[PDB]
């Protein structure tokens, strides 16, 4: 026994999670630890990580904070193998330096942290930017994390952010948190799979734990992997167009999305004259918010605040409140492009208003290319946009050159693009001709373009 | 038009469950009561309550459930229905004029269910199975103008299944008995979501056997082993998961958290907002339903944040704790009588260094858990049918059984402040150590 | 009175455990007779990879459970069918259940007529396995014809037709054999399960909740398009993991030329030994009985190579020897057959300077030959196209609205190799120590 | 050259696992020991003989097995070694000199055994584990010149890690004891194979726990519910599969079948041919181990389908009903003794209906089948799983499980009568009267899956 730093310090027993994804997330470090207990990690419970995707897949009611830990659990496996096989022991200056354990570990854990709740749609709305309050959580002093990192080095706290920008000067470290295959991909895909129910859109974590390299560029795939790499972009692509991209979702996100702006609209009008009891999103209504402010969001302050509300003056706010919390979902059809389709959307706009719908926030123009969901795109400019496999011979070859199988993936490459209108006008009063008009427009779920 | 009681849907919907592939919904009013406000709302409160703090994928909540009960049962009537019907077997067969109202009250066992039930029963004396009740049979409810439009009757008929007293007891025991559609569910999406998997016996297996009779629902004697395996999950589940004392360490703050909140709701020298208009009418103890159905987990937690900062240093601590996963820790003890000079004493020691006692300590044992243990009420207990027709009972056939009846170690425990095992209070801190070895209490004074 | 056996429905319907579909599910007394039958019980001993297993040793499971398992697939289909898309709702666009024994009886019997290691069997001996399977149905002779015939006379000439694509109910027809059918899901499924090659799996349930008659047979929802990518993608990898390697098709040349080197010295009637070989006399000689075929299996086989091993003959008894004791020949790859030609003559005289013939130690083989073909769709073939149909009921081909699909297809996986003994890369060392120049 | 018992294969080989995804090769011996004669015909044989009959996914070999339980013990050395090595624990730790004779014995463990293993051991008098030995000692093998080739002595050890001689405990538990490579892979493959998927417990649970130690092999107390559900997991294998009375049935006519045969050979009279020259060493109760070599599955209804047409009544029924797939029913009794008389008296009337009842009826249990429980002897270490202390001391597992003391005190075994199926049943609407009362007379005795002794 002797006195240990605290960047070296070791509980006495590893420390195991349940974890249905991966069995177990394994502790080893009292740092890592302190980190999991840390007020603004375990904020994580309370924010869904798929956020209106359980309203389609009810399975989905997993947290950010489960998969903050599975991310962790991936990066220590990688680890430790890179530290086994792979270590600067063995092959000098650009092997595994076990030295950035640590760091890489509490990236992974804190990858996620400046996440609200919704955030696709709070960030729209607020303009907060989950990236950025990541950064700020991780080196802002009033922070339990802050306080955690700065007790590891003085710089710690920089340095694990600058893992997050991408601004830290070794590749393998920044790589194994983002890249085209990274510890956050492969937990979500697996985590995302496992509780929607989709368990055919999942690939081998362990194969690729067995061919994952370590090099001067960062992290590549061992050749006698490739189908294994394969298996993941299959299960990346398969999680898109099923799960992340479907339209009811989508339908639900554009109610949260107009709800809140009403919101908003309402605070900020003098003639509205009620009071909406919504203290903790009060600064974001101002547009005027501190970090503070921030970690006291979660999913569960937004529902509060709308079962608050089915109640207010406003017959609009008072309908968005119970469309959310009810699962009352606009409905939608495909367009081809804006241009083209505007004519005709401006005109089943003005028969949904007709109707007594105000089209601003009973409609909607929405776009897959628009989630945070990116395609394999493979660009020589910039390198983390590659997946290297690694030869016999140490060179390397970009995973769609030597497969038929992923290049077609990657050249499937489309987002969609869709219109949102009240279900009400489907379904079937004066108001007759108008709807059997609108219906009229809609043929194989996609706007006729007659107009 | 065709009859609300008739509506087949002509295209069956599906709705993808991770622990059952697909929850079938087949008629139009299953598919309105899913749809339904006070369904719904069971999205908003977690099936497992403070367990998550444990296993930490055990977010699910008492919607996917409530679908999930609803599923098992649809399946049990399916094969009712193609295997034992009363066209086959008379008296001892199934009638599937019942798989509607057997529906209805499968997906609505649960429904009265408010946020950390159990708990809130305990601050707030509410009944859930009388909420239940309530919610089938009050016009005020989606829930009920749904059933009523089946038929005039069919509110009070549903709510009959649930109170245990409707007079078919193949429909009864389908949703209430030792093994039910509802106990068959929570085992397996427990297990799936906590990732525990200990909780996961073979469902296909159990609705092989399963059979309806005169009085009830039985197993084909050629399944007893697929209901030792469900017998085993059982105390599985419940050793490992459901009796979990960091969980209930947990539950032990956000009982102590809900009771402060409350005493300083009715504290006259108490200047500050609470800010809880949801909780107010159960701070007074006056509560309507529609009162009771905007409650959800999400409803506390976001009280919880706001308390945070209140001039109460116990409610400002206990929130923290609840928010931020402080739970109590907690040492086993065998007698109350013996055990309790020695209880008495580490209160005092606890309360010197500043701890509360009535706020920081707590007695606790997994007989007040509102799961139980199987012993062999009016049938409630495992029947095996025998090719010939006659009953046998499982424990009296299966001698695995019968020891794991015997097996309830149920223990008790005493909570209190991690900070008692880790500034001159130090010799404290020691003596308090020293009553405590391994989790369990030295018994000392 | 009592009832007519066509319409003899079990009681309690009997279960079979299967890893992949879980259960399988009986409930007509018809089904169950011709699951006990003699020859659906003699599928279970043959392997339904042949030679698959030397290279992935978990796939050793057999055509019955293959067969169980498409008769399976086919009643989750009629099942399904009749629940939301019967006659009764879309009359001629629907599906009518009249015709759900006829269509589980096919499936069930769809591959009854195939002997050992099918494939390389039909290219020595010249036997059909389709023909036979129509002959097993339809001749008094067997318990499957008894079978039938008791459903009613022209039953068994019915099933047969089914299975000959010649049934006038195209829904029947394409549920057992399409481009997306029972057959192709439960092989892709199971050869996957048991093979270990995880992912090769698709969703079969989605599948199941996309598939759609229609008056000119089977389509699949246009929303259900990315379950039938999943199909396609399990598809093409089974196909270049799994039934194209190398070194099970280096076995499948030395059963090859052992079945075909015993049948020379069989022919050739100089030199006399006990080949032992009973149950494959009518074969050397080109005239079998049916009763013949069925006593057929891979045990027999392997019993007799067994014997083979010891047979004057060292040909043979080393070709025995390598089939036993999995000693496969190598293979490189080339691009063309006239090309090449010149490049194969000059190794085939490099190894028999060692001591060994190229003619039962070198072949040329292609993965186009094998009884797998790739999703190509034509214009005027519709049999060849998988359908997607709209809400309004008009269809797609998938391919059209697929560049995934499509850029699939137009990969045209064309395999070419030439076969070798391993003995080559390693008589004195001067002999072999030379022309490994094709790395 | 690098001695061959420390050459390593240029690049690993993996080979397609379903079980355990891939299993992994990185020594020259143990890639030759798979390629050798004697462990490639072992594709040739089921694992699990006639379970397929009820279970018809469970149609694959004793090779996959074996190469299965190779595979976990490798993962165990692997764990072992980097863990628990002697460099760190001393006399409590793990010596990697013993990997290459475990991963041997760990391949070879299973070598021994011919088709249907347990049915043709009862008749024919053979012991799967001395011709293990054999094949591991005999120099006419395969398998022996690569373990010579090791060196002179290491076939013996091979041999004695086997027959659980050899001196290091930790080497012989991972292969044989109550929890074991050889347990644990075909627990799991046996269940991937029948689909029972739930009668599975996790392997890298236990992985992450077993420890060596100075008397074998021990499990740390915090895994305890993971040895838990590997004990949950050998009982719900063994009631559902195993012991399955179908299963069982198709073993009876085997047994009586192969019985038959040699009773046809053996008599002077009978002088037609039963064309079975693998099997006539076997008959004349005078083999060698080249004769036994060549005795796989496939040779058995080979000969199963020549017999179909042999003039012997009940030889050419047991082959058809064999191949074609027609258990003995059964029925269970509880005593033997009380039972006797009666069943006597059952065995009169299946013969009075034409089936000579000493090939269409037999008595067997479960406790005849080769399937262990588990059955703590606190005083015999080898019959006990240790769970290690964080004081180092051990605990054996049912006394601090109250689960698995309630599963290994339930621990029994049946009691069988096989007898035709058609004693029961009289065709679809009845018509053979010829015997109809000694049929119900019989089916009087048959009543709730037993047979009842009248009062
Ligand atoms: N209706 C409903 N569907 C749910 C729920 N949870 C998950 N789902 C799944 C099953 C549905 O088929 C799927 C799509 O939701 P909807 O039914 O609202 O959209 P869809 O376009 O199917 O509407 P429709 O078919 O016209 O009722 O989401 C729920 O609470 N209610
Ligand atoms: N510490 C901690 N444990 C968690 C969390 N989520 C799930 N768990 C699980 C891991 C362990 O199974 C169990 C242990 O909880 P604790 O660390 O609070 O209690 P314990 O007394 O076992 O450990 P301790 O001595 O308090 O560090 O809870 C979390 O966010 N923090
Ligand atoms: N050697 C061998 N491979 C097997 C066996 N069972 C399955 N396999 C699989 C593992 C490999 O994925 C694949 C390769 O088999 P081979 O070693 O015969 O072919 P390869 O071209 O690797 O020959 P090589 O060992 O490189 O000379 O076959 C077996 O019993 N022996
Ligand atoms: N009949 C039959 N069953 C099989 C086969 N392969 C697996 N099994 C399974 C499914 C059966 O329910 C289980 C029991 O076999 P049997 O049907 O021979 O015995 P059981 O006592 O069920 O006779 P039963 O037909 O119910 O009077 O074995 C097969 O080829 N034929
Ligand atoms: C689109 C899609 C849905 N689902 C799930 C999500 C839902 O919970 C459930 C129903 O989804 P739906 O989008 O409703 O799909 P459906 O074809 O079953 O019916 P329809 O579109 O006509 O309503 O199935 C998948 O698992 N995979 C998929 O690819
Ligand atoms: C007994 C048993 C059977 N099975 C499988 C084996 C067979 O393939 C299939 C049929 O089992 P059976 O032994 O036939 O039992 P059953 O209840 O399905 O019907 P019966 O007794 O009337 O025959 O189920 C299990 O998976 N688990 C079990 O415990
Ligand atoms: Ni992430
Ligand atoms: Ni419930
Ligand atoms: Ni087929
Ligand atoms: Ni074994």
């Amino acid at each position: 026994a002797m006195t240990i730093p605290y960047k070296e310090q070791r509980l006495p027993i590893e420390k195991v999670f349940r974890d249905p994804v991966h069995n177990y997330i394994h502790v080893q470090h009292q740092v890592i630890l302190d980190l999991i207990n840390s007020a603004e990690v375990q904020r994580l419970r309370r924010i869904k990580q798929l956020g209106t995707s359980s309203f389609t897949f009810h399975g989905a009611e997993h947290s950010r904070f489960s998969h903050s830990l599975g991310v962790y659990e991936i990066t220590r496996r990688i680890c430790e193998i890179f530290q086994r096989n792979y270590s600067v022991e063995r092959l000098g200056e650009n092997g595994w330096n076990d030295d950035e354990r640590l760091i890489t570990l509490c990236a992974a854990l804190l990858h996620d942290v400046g996440h609200g709740p919704y955030s696709h749609t709070f960030e729209h709305i607020f303009d907060t930017n989950h990236e950025a309050i990541t950064v700020q959580i991780i080196t802002s002093p009033e922070t339990e994390v802050y306080q955690i990192l700065n007790r590891v080095s003085a710089d710690f706290p920089e340095k694990v952010a600058s893992v997050i920008t991408k601004q830290y000067p070794n590749p393998q470290v920044v790589q194994m948190i983002s890249s085209q295959i990274d510890a956050d991909r492969m937990d979500y895909l697996l985590r995302d799979a496992y509780f929607t129910g989709t368990e055919y859109g999942t690939f081998d974590l362990t194969r690729i734990l067995r061919v994952i390299r370590p090099y001067k560029g960062g992290i590549a795939f061992a050749m006698n992997g490739m189908h294994a790499v394969e298996d993941y972009i299959v299960s990346r692509y398969q999680m898109y167009v099923q799960v992340y991209f479907h339209p009811v979702s989508r339908g639900m996100e554009v109610i949260l999305d107009h709800l809140l702006h009403r919101a908003k609209e309402l605070f900020e009008n003098p003639e509205f004259d009620y009071d909406l009891q919504a203290s903790l999103l009060v600064p974001f209504f101002k547009g005027d918010f501190t970090l503070q402010e921030y970690l006291k969001l979660d999913d569960g302050v937004l529902s509060t605040y709308f079962t608050q509300w089915m109640d207010v003056p406003d017959s609009i706010l008072g309908d968005l409140a119970k469309r959310f919390l009810m699962r009352k979902p606009l409905k939608s059809a495909t367009f081809t492009n804006e241009k083209e389709s505007a004519a005709t959307i401006a005109y089943l706009r003005e028969l949904i208003e007709k109707v007594g719908f105000n089209p601003k926030y009973y409609t909607a123009i929405n776009s897959s290319y628009d989630l945070p969901y990116d395609f394999y795109r493979p660009n020589k400019d910039r390198h983390r946009t590659q997946i290297e496999l690694m030869q016999k011979d140490g060179s390397l070859v970009e995973l769609a050159t030597v497969s038929p199988l992923v290049a077609a993936l990657a050249g499937q490459s489309q987002g969609d693009e869709r219109f949102y209108f009240p279900k009400e006008m489907l379904d079937q009063d004066l108001f007759d001709e108008t709807y059997r008009e609108f219906s009229s427009y809609i043929h194989n779920g996609a706007l006729v373009l007659k107009k």
